[PDB]
């Protein structure tokens, strides 16, 4: 699902089957987008990863 030279952040908007899952996962467990987004975009495809990263950012409070 790639062709189109020109548009990027036109992904966001429409993004995958896998980073959609990705995000809403995260998003649904309790988290931001914009940050899961780039999380995303920096651990790639790794919920665990995505986790790792985000938890710096976030706070400590498990429960």
């Amino acid at each position: 699902g790639s062709s189109g030279s020109s548009g990027a952040y036109s992904e966001l908007q429409m993004l995958s089957p896998s980073e959609r899952q990705c995000v809403e996962t995260v998003v649904n467990m309790g988290y931001s987008y914009e940050c899961v987004l780039r999380a995303m975009k920096k651990k790639g495809e790794n919920i665990e990863q995505i986790l790792d990263y985000l938890f710096a950012h976030s706070g400590p409070s498990s429960g």
